[PDB]
């Protein structure tokens, strides 16, 4: 083991390459997209590169194939409850994770990096972002599309947060640390947290939790207006999403 984190993730290529060509077969707005050049920016971006020395630059020209506008109303961000809001937008096809974009969509529980003397891509370990280094291919991608789908939201801009994680809302995720910092507040009206309730017998009122207080008090610095809804039984809250028009949703 060179690094501590997993390596790139088996059939990488094929992934990426296979994901790409049924994103943009169900996406019309994706049609022009050619996957084989989007393939050759996302390898070029961390190929022959050293590992921890990966640069926001060094996607840019994914981002530019990548190119995608979302509505920027209907962005749901997430933190630590990737699952539900993942199976939401899949009911909802209305609203977008960044794992609904292309680039969310081509990347999303995959691990890759390379080597810098060498333009393989290493199967055998990555950097870990905490035992190792925080410019990795890895976390370098998701700070850059994580920041700019921030940068792209507008209106109501809603979060899923876990609140069985006694940081609710941590500062330290890229939520928190990122996506927070660059919503606009030229064009973000209000962010509202959904915190999923997830254990047993009848739960506290979660948006009263401190660190969703210390949501509140920095997004309102930021002149952005604050709202939170519990969601007290999620398996409840999916099954009025697959069927809203329902009595008892
Ligand atoms: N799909 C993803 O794996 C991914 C990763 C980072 C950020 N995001 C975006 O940011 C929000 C969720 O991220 P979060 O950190 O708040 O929730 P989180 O802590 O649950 O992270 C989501 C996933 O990304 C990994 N991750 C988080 N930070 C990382 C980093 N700096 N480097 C490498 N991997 C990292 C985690 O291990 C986890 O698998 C969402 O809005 C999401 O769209 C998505």
């Amino acid at each position: 083991q060179t690094w501590s984190g997993p390596g790139t993730t088996k059939r990488f290529p094929e992934t990426v390459l296979a994901r790409c060509v049924k994103y943009t077969e169900i996406h019309p707005e994706m049609r022009h997209v050619d996957c084989q050049s989007v393939w050759d920016a996302f390898k070029g971006a961390f190929i022959s590169k050293h590992p921890c020395d990966i640069t926001e630059e060094d996607y840019q020209p994914l981002m530019k194939l990548g190119t995608q506008t979302v509505p920027c109303n209907k962005i749901l961000l997430w933190s630590r409850i990737k699952d539900l809001a993942h199976q939401f937008t899949q009911v909802q096809r209305d609203m977008f994770t960044l794992e609904d974009t292309l680039l969310g969509y081509l990347a999303d529980d995959l691990t890759w990096c390379g080597e810098f003397d060498t333009s393989k891509i290493n199967y055998q370990s990555c950097p870990d972002w905490r035992k190792d280094c925080s410019n990795n291919p890895v976390s370098v991608f998701w700070k850059t599309v994580s920041r700019r789908f921030a940068e792209a939201a507008c209106d109501v801009v809603h979060v899923m947060l876990d609140g069985s994680r006694s940081k609710i809302f941590d500062k330290d995720s890229t939520f928190g640390s990122v996506q927070v910092h660059n919503l606009q507040p030229e064009k973000v009206q209000t962010l509202e947290a959904w915190v999923i309730h997830g254990g047993r017998e009848d739960s506290r009122d979660l948006c009263q939790d401190p660190t969703i207080k210390e949501l509140e008090s920095i997004i309102s610095k930021r002149n952005i207006q604050f709202s939170c809804k519990n969601i007290y039984r999620p398996d409840k809250f999916l099954q009025c999403v697959k069927n809203p028009e329902d009595s008892s949703c």
